[PDB]
């Protein structure tokens, strides 16, 4: 039989290029996220800055270039349930998540960080 489920959740993560792209799509190969977003793209972030519903949100604003936008900059200020990465790393950034895997590193604790810390603590 294979009717069953393994929760499917959605990361729009972005940042640079190959950094962010093969980094995503060999992460969701051991978790099985449903795809989201790659590399940095003004496009999408407006989409996860709208939409508010897209369980994560990575946009490193310091890392190639700082090409988070305004907008992840103001995605930090705020911060609401997701997750994000930047050169300062959030800033203990604030939401139902917990840090969480804060990125803005050639990837180690962060997929620790990721999974360690995703206890929500009194959500």
């Amino acid at each position: 039989g294979s009717h069953m489920t393994e929760r499917r959740l959605r990361v729009l993560v972005v940042e640079d290029e190959s950094m962010i792209a093969m980094l995503i799509e060999d992460t969701l190969c051991e978790l099985g996220h449903e795809v989201a977003a790659t590399a940095s793209r003004m496009q999408e972030a407006l989409d996860i800055a709208r939409k508010g519903q897209f369980d994560i949100a990575i946009i490193d604003v310091n890392l190639d270039g700082e090409p988070s936008y305004p907008v992840a900059d103001i995605l930090a200020e705020r911060n609401v349930p997701f997750i994000f990465a930047t050169g300062y790393g959030s800033k203990g950034l604030d939401t139902r998540y917990s840090n969480i895997p804060l990125l803005t590193k050639p990837f180690l604790d962060s997929e620790l960080e990721a999974v360690l810390v995703q206890i929500s603590k009194e959500v």
